[PDB]
């Protein structure tokens, strides 16, 4: 029988680690790339396409899955792994980003808003979010914090961040108030701070203090550039409890994520773009119209098995849904044998070499 | 090896027949029930998908082809088969009718058109449309004719009769100017003449003197109403040939194919409603949200083995497309099985008592 939550460190290179996290539901390769499985064209795809791939975990949106269909109704139905026909690990996000995004009055308390689709009204809190990631079940909880927007004062980031960590104490309590939640599912808190040194030492220290069962990078992929993301992970992550999973939100394209791992990220998650070896494509593009190889060449998918790059150019301009889905389904495979390729250099003690390759194709 | 075309009767049940047409892509089973390949959510479905719900042969919309992405792209790119990745027989039809209903002036050499897209202009005449069917590469392609509307009076009715079988005559000649048309493909010439049966025998008199290897009885679902479809059908199919497919274009719902076998029909095709043995249901209806049974509880397909009424309401509900995917499936399947049914039941020599437990609980 599996352990609720096991993390272990197989290999390393640097800061950068490969290992698995094992679930009751299944295991979990890392570094490890979660596809939003509550995205219309992702689940337009089979959930054994999106396994197929090689995702391990995919993530569900709070926020969105509590508008539509709604927490209460998942529950009564089934649960979010029968809704999403997904029987491995699910982690799901707090709901609260998007509300600063989509959708509102803030308070200690938490925070009310109005849908985004019909104008109800609807309030989130460390508590009813931990409430709601258990109706729907998921395996990953993440603690709810409040954002900081980019580029924020120095107070500023300093009040949200101190606000997160009193949420992340009430979001442990309660999580830790339910037995089936508690002893089932794996709770992880966020450490914040914006782009200062001593807020996310201060938002590690309190952290750690509460204890987690994974530790994510906050506040960054906000609008701050590839190099400013770079600098913070360079002083954050080593912060944070080694013998955990780092978990990166939001992030992203593959280069971020390749200069990600170098700093010691275990997880990430992002939603006519192709990837490719050579960097990404966009299939629209009038070149693409006579061109009969697959989106990449190497690429093992499904996709690239049987489709041609003109094909898929000529679905994408005609918005027809199955272009989007080929799309989706190579992008998604795509990036899990980027994993793959990082997991497999890091067991083997080239990383560096493989980080180094990647770059020179990609940018060429 | 497989001839062009052959259709073989095995058994007979009044005026109802069973058997199967062997073309050199595969065998079709008759009576047939053709889904319409270029609908943008049967194309979103595998071709697998569409061949495990025991589909022989789909159709293509030339009209719409033709404008997006091209025939002779199509052509230049692989042909129809290679677009679709539908390896069995396909059915063309020849344009002229969403000519009629999307996109105008006529003559006796053909029609010249807007795109209903993007305002360019196109031809069509029977020279152009067997050209076209030829590029897609399709294996039955159908005669291109005039439509008549309903209602229609005598001298309209039979001045667009005339026509078509001059039309008629044109597509025959032009199919068989073509070496690898004539010799790997079929041609359907179409029976019109309205509701008149004077003119439905002219038509009929003329095609057979042509000669095809199948009829249509064109000019139905139209606006006419099901008895007086079932009237028309009455006199009109005993005109046509015996020895070949009789095949009724654009019907229809699933009483109108049982009483169109039992007036001789061999093929069928056309495009929240969901079909069930107890009749059709409109699953966004408030009275499925909470039920949990599959949308048919008899049927076999991929959907009802996995997914309930009430999480279909919610995603037909919400505008997913995973929802529109999942009803065209079993949909389709339905279709196909109400299909099988009727094949068996003819063979047996129960059709007759089929058609009448059919409609029994139908519209029960
Ligand atoms: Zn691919
Ligand atoms: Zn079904």
């Amino acid at each position: 029988d599996r352990p609720r939550f096991s993390f272990s460190i197989a290999a390393r290179e640097g800061k950068a680690r490969t290992g698995t996290i094992e679930m009751k539901r299944g295991v979990i390769r890392t570094p490890a790339f979660m596809p939003v499985g509550t995205a219309a064209t992702v689940k337009a795809l089979k959930p054994e396409t999106v396994r197929a791939t090689g995702a391990d975990i995919i993530l569900g949106n709070t926020y969105h899955l509590m508008l539509r269909p709604g927490a209460e109704r998942i529950a009564k139905l089934g649960g979010l792994h029968s809704f999403m026909g997904w029987d491995r690990p699910i982690l799901t996000d707090s709901g609260g980003y998007q509300v600063m995004s989509l959708s509102t009055k803030q308070s200690e308390e938490g925070v009310t808003f109005k849908s985004h689709l019909d104008g109800s009204r609807h309030m989130l809190s460390p508590e009813r979010s931990i409430e709601i990631q258990h109706l729907l079940g998921s395996d990953i909880v993440m603690a709810f914090d409040e954002c900081t927007p980019y580029p924020a004062t120095p107070s500023r980031a300093a009040s949200s961040m101190e606000r997160s960590m009193r949420w992340a104490k009430r979001s442990r309590d309660a999580f830790d108030s339910r037995k089936e939640q508690a002893e089932n599912a794996a709770l992880f808190g966020i450490q914040q701070g914006s782009v200062f040194e001593n807020l996310r030492q201060q938002s590690a220290d309190a952290l750690a203090e509460i204890g987690f069962d994974g530790y994510a990078v906050g506040g960054l992929a906000v609008g701050e550039g590839q190099d400013e993301m770079f600098r913070v992970l360079d002083f954050s992550v080593p912060m944070l409890p080694d013998d955990k999973p780092h978990y990166l939100m939001g992030v992203g394209k593959p280069d971020d994520i390749v200069g990600a791992v170098e700093r010691g990220i275990d997880m990430f998650d992002c939603v006519g773009q192709a990837f490719t070896w050579d960097g990404p494509i966009n299939i629209r593009n009038a070149r693409f119209s006579e061109d009969l190889k697959p989106l990449d060449s190497e690429c093992h998918c499904a996709v690239c098995q049987k489709w041609s790059r003109a094909y898929i150019h000529d679905l994408i301009r005609a918005g027809e849904i199955l272009g989007a889905m080929l799309m989706t389904e190579h992008n998604i495979a795509f990036y899990q044998q980027l994993m793959q390729k990082i997991r497999d250099s890091i067991s083997e003690g080239r990383f560096s070499q493989f980080a180094q390759d990647f770059r020179a194709r990609y940018f060429a």
